[PDB]
């Protein structure tokens, strides 16, 4: 993937999921997603930046484009008597978008996708009827055969 | 206007860098860290000194690990470990140190010192 | 047709 | 390379068990030291490699530091007329000392330290019978509620 | 030299300076050993590292290669709750296997070796009948050619 620290480091019992590779998610502020992959459901979890509110969080699918589309504003303050600082970092913007392309192969549903907000997460339960054939090859052909029980 | 104006005329010595908002409103220490997804509010202390009369917060957001629901394929995930936030106040006795309230909804970590 | 969500609420923890 | 799991399970493949933790530190002059610590008594080991007689060696708390007074010498194998000196390598370890700093707060003892002897090991437990200084010992008051049962 | 281990080694000067030979046996956890030469005993100090056990830690001899065979476990660290790693670097290796080729001449009989452990040092006296014939040769053969001074 990365030349060195970023390869090596995708295994558990410390952080991370493997990862070879990977392709652009066009977001503002980059916070990760969990796919959980299944042929009966599908899992988005995206993780939301320590916001107070959920109802100002519209979720909402493009069929034009296949992709899911979250947008949300990051908690911000303005300068007052009664906000007074020590210390401050809180983030680096003041709005959030994430555009997530599915890697779910074409079979995609989404049109009766359904939405929690959990544990300050926001988590979509993505319902999935397809696919189970017309993958990367139309009608799958895996391995079923070797003429033996293993081959030898 | 995502974090603040706010000049350097105070600052508590502190390490590792996550997102802070140091809030005084009335007369209490209050500070918003964001640490969402983190199953369970005892994955994370939080310690009132009692030899310091200081704030002490430590946490750890839940490391992702290989998992038999994921079929791994290019999808990141991430988390951080470990961290400490070492607060200072130099609010000097006077403030009560058995009513120390923290408030973890939404993901956000809501801090209360009083100093009712 | 445009499809939208609007789950929100359960903020009595878990 | 840089696993931080395996770089602390090649740390841990030199003790076998869990994880670390941060304490102390200050040292002039490395002996050998394994920092490992109870409810509030923190023991020392320091390995020797055999020692005639238990006489020398020392132990006192520094008075004017905070700190605890741990000194011994080792003799070296000498004018040996069993086998002359030209072959076989001998090497036992001279004057050392040991200077350990507790950043602790008061209510350390310094008149029930005990050092014990046994299989060539340094055994020392410093207590620490009170960690605080304050009239409630070994009490640290956490969160008791937050509103909601965890948070979400 | 400059090195304290080393102005000590070149201080055991007794009857010559000792300094390294050339040679030693394979060593896992570098702790020196020290033997003395006989062919009326040959004594071998095996300088353990702290062992805490002393039934876990075995002594072989093999009779087909000659070579006498010790080996064991050091004893590491756990953590708990009452046990909380901070620091420790003591056992390397947590196994050590001590393979030592004896130059005390063929003729060694260690099937009438004695052990015991004491002190944290392992002791290990193998006495002797033989060598005194038929040894690394039989009969031992002394070469008594000398004098012839008048001149010549």
């Amino acid at each position: 993937y990365d030349p060195r620290d970023e390869t090596l480091d995708d295994w558990f019992d410390n952080d991370l999921s493997l990862f070879p590779s990977g392709f652009g998610f066009p977001r503002s502020v980059a916070v990760p997603v969990d796919i959980l992959d299944h042929d009966n459901n599908y899992e988005l979890k995206v993780v939301v930046p320590g916001v107070k509110s959920k109802k100002d969080i519209d979720i909402e699918y493009h069929q034009n484009k296949n992709q899911i589309l979250v947008s949300g504003e990051i908690p911000s303050t303005l300068n007052e008597e009664s906000k007074d600082k020590v210390k401050v970092k809180e983030s680096s913007s003041g709005k959030f978008k994430r555009v997530i392309t599915l890697p779910d192969y074409p079979g995609v549903d989404a049109d009766n996708i359904k939405a929690d907000y959990a544990n300050g997460v926001l988590t979509l339960t993505v319902p999935k009827l397809k696919p189970q054939k017309d993958g990367k090859n139309h009608v799958k052909k895996i391995e079923v055969s070797s003429q033996e029980s293993w081959g030898n």
